[PDB]
């Protein structure tokens, strides 16, 4: 109990921020979640050496792929920590453990494919789940994880908390799915806008939390320019592997994900940013106000690749 975690002071310092880079130290991210969940959480929320054996078992399962990494696992989590810590008194002693571990295990053992992939490959896992393919999976991963013997930090909860803290975790993983973020984000504009919104509705709630999970899920967009510029190399790495993958299929892939026309990536992100980006982080601060450094630094990286398209860098 009496074991804290600590950081470096530009650590310490840095990790409070929304735009907080993990840095290329992997052995220092393990360290950094525990860090998060004693302080968003309490030293008392796991026991240590159940956590540390979870964290090392979510790690190992995680694939050795240009995004969709254990690097990018431990990212999604520091800004859901960064919205908790914002918004201390909006959430409960559960929905921050859940949040967090949701984060942590929400792309577990991906492969670097879209569902559309594995749906026009006819991969088994389309044949099991038809919608939300990789979504179903990695959730599935989670609690297979937490059924390994030592590995059940959520042992101490009672019967029915249990079940919500997975109920939390299943529906936040889910939420993942961008093809279901368009639908959230819009019942969640119209709901803030007629003033219909109610935190103590659960289903408004889910909706909200649904919203957190794609803002994180997107915090690439929302780090400084040095960090976005070099992260999206690693996204568009993926896609042109997948678009690879999709001409194997005697399928021409859409031209986002063709490594013959890395000419159109600027636009490309245009639209990813005017169309996903800043309507996911202008709803997010709409219903919580002090998320608005994401918006800021999103529209500040709009900006960047305005200036990538007019020649200027
Ligand atoms: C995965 O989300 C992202 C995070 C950062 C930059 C991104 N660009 C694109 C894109 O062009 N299509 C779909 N997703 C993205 C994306
Ligand atoms: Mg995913
Ligand atoms: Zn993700």
């Amino acid at each position: 109990g009496l074991m804290q975690f600590t950081l470096p002071v530009r650590l310490c310092k840095e990790i409070e921020l929304f735009h907080f880079d993990i840095g290329p130290f992997e052995n220092m991210w393990p360290g950094i979640f525990v860090y998060m969940v004693h302080r968003s959480c309490g030293t008392s929320c796991f026991e240590l050496e159940k956590l540390c054996r979870f964290i090392m078992s979510v790690k190992k399962n995680y694939r050795r792929v240009p995004y969709h990494n254990w690097k990018h696992a431990v990212t999604v989590a520091h800004c859901m920590y960064a919205i908790l810590q914002n918004n201390h008194t909006l959430f409960t002693d559960l929905e921050r453990k859940g949040l967090l571990i949701a984060c942590l295990c929400h792309d577990l053992d991906h492969r670097g494919f879209s569902n559309s992939y594995l749906q026009k490959f006819d991969h088994p896992l389309a044949a099991l789940y038809s919608t939300s393919t990789m979504e179903q999976h990695h959730f599935s991963q989670t609690v297979s994880i937490l059924q390994l013997e030592g590995h059940n930090i959520f042992s101490t909860l009672s019967s029915s908390e249990y079940e919500q803290v997975l109920e939390i975790i299943r529906k936040a993983i889910i939420a993942t799915d961008l093809a279901l973020y368009f639908g959230n984000r819009k019942q969640l504009e119209e709901m803030y806008q007629t003033g219909s919104l109610n935190l103590n509705n659960q289903s408004h709630r889910d909706r909200v939390i649904g919203l957190m999970m794609t803002a994180c899920d997107l915090c690439s967009v929302t780090k400084l320019w040095p960090v976005t510029k070099l992260t999206a190399n690693d996204i568009y790495a993926e896609f042109w592997a997948e678009g690879d993958e999709m001409k194997k299929l005697g399928i021409q892939p859409i031209p986002m994900m063709d490594r013959d026309k890395k000419d159109e990536v600027p636009q490309g992100q245009l639209g990813f940013y005017n169309a996903v980006a800043i309507p996911c982080y202008t709803t997010l601060t709409q219903i919580l106000p002090p998320t608005e450094p994401l918006l800021k630094a999103c529209r500040d990286n709009l900006s960047q690749w305005e200036k990538v398209i007019r020649g200027e860098e």
